């Protein structure tokens, strides 16, 4: 299911919720389906497999 949050166009960091209910950012990869193209995104990221997935 993967977490819920937003990447940012700056240093391409996603800035999710964890379990906790608290910030968690996470530089995301350079890919061209997981990079994150534009700021205030939707980007997922799977703690489960420890991949993420930005817009």
């Amino acid at each position: 299911a993967k977490y819920t949050g937003k990447c940012t166009k700056s240093k391409n960091e996603c800035k999710y919720k964890n379990d906790a209910g608290k910030d968690t950012f996470i530089k995301c990869p350079k890919f061209d389906n997981k990079k994150c193209t534009k700021d205030n995104n939707k980007c997922t990221v799977d703690t489960y497999n420890n991949a993420v997935d930005c817009d």
